């Protein structure tokens, strides 16, 4: 019913992923892009103080928000207008294009 | 130039995000989602045997086939045929999505 997943490394990686039909999980133990974005936020927080809020919510602590809404990786950031979900971001972004998006919905 | 990024729960978020716009970072300290997808996985592993391998990588350890395949958020999944990329699931889903994925290029 369950066989083992195959690791694969930078060392081997071209060399299992040559012929054939593989899927690949990337994933961690630690969220990387989760501590890359953080001070992105921050000082998303400073440059928007007064025009919009930004919030975290810890999603292996808060199974039922995060089920709400569909979060199925992370990073995952949910624009909310006045308490209504308006647009998503997956994964990491750079400072400028969330500033885009928050502008979208000012 | 760096604000302190509120943090919210299962428990206040209905008195936090209310009013205005408000971005919500759905984060972790450890990936859940991925520890979601690993069991879904081996069992697909299973049912595909001999058709398609089912293979991982963490992206801490190998920062240049994470950084090859653009990976900004966990887990991603990137369907590979005869080694080159030809379709990418961001996040966990259930087993028959993933199977439906699969069976697209087998
Ligand atoms: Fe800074
Ligand atoms: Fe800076």
């Amino acid at each position: 019913s369950h066989m083992a997943i195959v690791k694969v490394t930078d060392a081997d990686f071209d060399s299992k992923v040559e012929s054939g039909v593989q899927l690949v999980d990337f994933w961690a133990t630690a969220c990387g892009p989760c501590k890359m974005i953080a001070p992105v936020l921050e000082e998303l927080a400073a440059d928007y103080e007064g025009k919009a809020d930004i919030l975290k919510l810890d999603v292996d602590e808060n199974p039922s928000t995060a089920a709400k809404y569909e979060v199925m990786s992370i990073p995952t950031l949910i624009v909310f207008k006045d308490g209504q979900p308006v647009d998503k971001v997956v994964g990491f972004q750079p400072k400028e294009n969330l500033a885009e998006v928050l502008d979208k919905h000012l």
